C-alpha cells in the first residue's frame, strides 16, 4: 500500500501530484476527453478538452494537459492499455477518485 504512493511518485517524476474526488452524475460523464501519449522511459493518459458546464469544469481543479495516474486506487501502469483506461473511466459510477499529475513531461513530446 505504501508501495502505491511510490508508484505514483515514479510516474509523476517530480510533477506536482494531487488526488481528488468527483461525483459522476447518473448521466453525462465527468465532462472531459483524454489522449494516450507514449514516452520512452510506456504510456500516459492526458486530459484534453474539459467540457463547459461539466462536473470536471465546475469542480475547477482538473486541467488540460494533466495526466491521470490513478482511478479509484487503480494505478494506470503498464498492466492495462489506453483503451482499458478509458473504459475504466467510463464504467466508473458515482464518486470517482482521480490521482493527477500537473501537466506533461518532455518525454511524451518525442515522436
Amino acid at each position: 500500500c505504501d508501495e502505491f504512493d511510490q508508484l505514483i511518485k515514479n510516474m509523476a517524476q517530480g510533477r506536482h501530484v494531487e488526488v481528488f474526488e468527483l461525483l459522476k452524475p447518473p448521466s453525462g460523464g465527468l465532462g472531459f476527453s483524454v489522449v494516450g501519449l507514449r514516452s520512452e522511459n510506456e504510456l500516459g493518459i492526458f486530459v484534453q478538452e474539459i467540457q463547459e458546464g461539466s462536473v470536471a469544469h465546475r469542480d475547477g481543479r482538473l486541467k488540460e494537459t494533466d495526466q491521470i495516474l490513478a482511478i479509484n486506487g487503480q494505478a494506470l501502469d503498464q498492466t492495462i492499455t489506453h483503451q482499458q483506461a478509458i473504459s475504466i473511466l467510463q464504467k466508473a459510477k458515482d464518486t470517482v477518485q482521480l490521482v493527477i499529475a500537473r501537466g506533461s513531461l518532455p518525454q511524451y513530446y518525442k515522436v
